[PDB]
């Protein structure tokens, strides 16, 4: 029933469970939760498993496990390996070029859409799903220079049975400096989901700036640093980025210079009417995608 899996080595490590590199019987990927963390393993596994969720830029499930140990039990969830790591490790090491960014940008806006979409691109239905901790941590770079979601623990189906009660405790999920202002607030409209989707929008935001910040058409590219590096602790907590994101109305620095780039200066106008305080004036995922396809020649 088990399949035949040999530990390599120790790769990462989210807030439920430890991921390895491992050799299948060839490179997998190995996402391993203690028994007290059963509920995160749940979630993931009952989004990895809808076959409607199958999309290139989310990470591919092969199958999930129930490992018996000397201590105990683990449950695993095994995945496709993508040997280029997250998305930030990525950034902090290299400046990426204008293509490197359209190819990067364009497949988060398709995997996020994805999730958030109420039908599969062949038009069957299908649940949507708000990731609720998106960040450059959780994005895996492919390959081929496109990006893969990962890390749905905190993620949410939204389910028309899902209760309004349900939702209140549950109370702030994520991490606080990709949190969006609504979020910070404590503010969101329990009472129509879709506002789940427009935090989602807020953190991609994040996420597309810190790949603008990297790129060699901006002109001189300084080291990279997280959203808010310079204003908050490393471990931020809500209170700090609440007197950032809604008191001061602060967000990431984009310098007049970077707009010099046409190609710039549209992923820029783009971020930034996601990263609006009002969850309303934020496009959609699927509306970013479509700006980036334009940015085809
Ligand atoms: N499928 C995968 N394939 C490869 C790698 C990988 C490859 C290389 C390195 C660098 C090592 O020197 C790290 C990790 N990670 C995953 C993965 O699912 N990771 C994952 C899942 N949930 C939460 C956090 C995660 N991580 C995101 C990637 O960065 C660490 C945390």
């Amino acid at each position: 029933e088990l399949l035949p899996i040999e530990l390599d080595t120790l790769v990462g490590k989210g807030r439920f469970a430890e991921v390895y590199k491992a050799k299948l019987k060839e490179t997998v990927a190995v996402k391993i939760f203690p028994y007290e963390e059963y509920a995160s393993w749940k979630t993931e596994k009952d989004i990895f498993s809808d076959i409607n969720l199958k999309h290139e830029n989310i990470l591919q499930f092969l199958t999930a496990e129930e490992r018996k140990t000397e201590l105990g039990k683990q449950y695993w969830l095994i995945t496709a390996f993508h040997a280029k790591g997250n998305l930030q490790e990525y950034l902090t090491r290299h400046v990426i070029s204008w293509e490197d960014l359209r190819k990067l940008g364009s497949s988060l806006a398709r995997g996020i859409a994805h999730l958030h979409s109420d039908h599969t691109p062949c038009g069957r239905p299908k649940m949507p799903i708000v990731h609720r901790d998106l960040k450059s941590s959780n994005i895996l770079v492919k390959n081929d220079l496109t990006c893969c979601l990962c890390d749905f623990g905190l993620s949410l189906r939204l389910d028309p049975t899902l209760s309004v009660d349900d939702l209140a405790n549950s109370g702030q999920v994520g991490t606080a400096r990709y949190m969006a202002p609504e979020v910070l607030a404590s503010a969101m409209n329990l009472e129509n989901v879709e506002s789940f989707k427009q935090t989602d929008v807020y953190s991609m935001a994040l996420v597309l700036w810190e790949m603008t910040s990297r790129c060699n058409a901006v002109g001189e590219v300084k080291d990279y640093e997280p959203p808010f590096g310079s204003k908050v602790r490393e471990h931020p907590c809500v209170a700090s980025m609440a007197d950032n994101v809604l008191a001061d109305a602060g967000r990431p620095e984009i310098p007049s210079f970077w707009l010099n780039h046409q190609g710039i200066q549209m992923v820029c106008e783009t971020l930034t009417e996601c990263w609006d305080h009002d969850p309303e004036a934020r496009l959609t995922a699927q509306c970013v995608a479509e700006r980036f396809s334009e940015l085809e020649h």
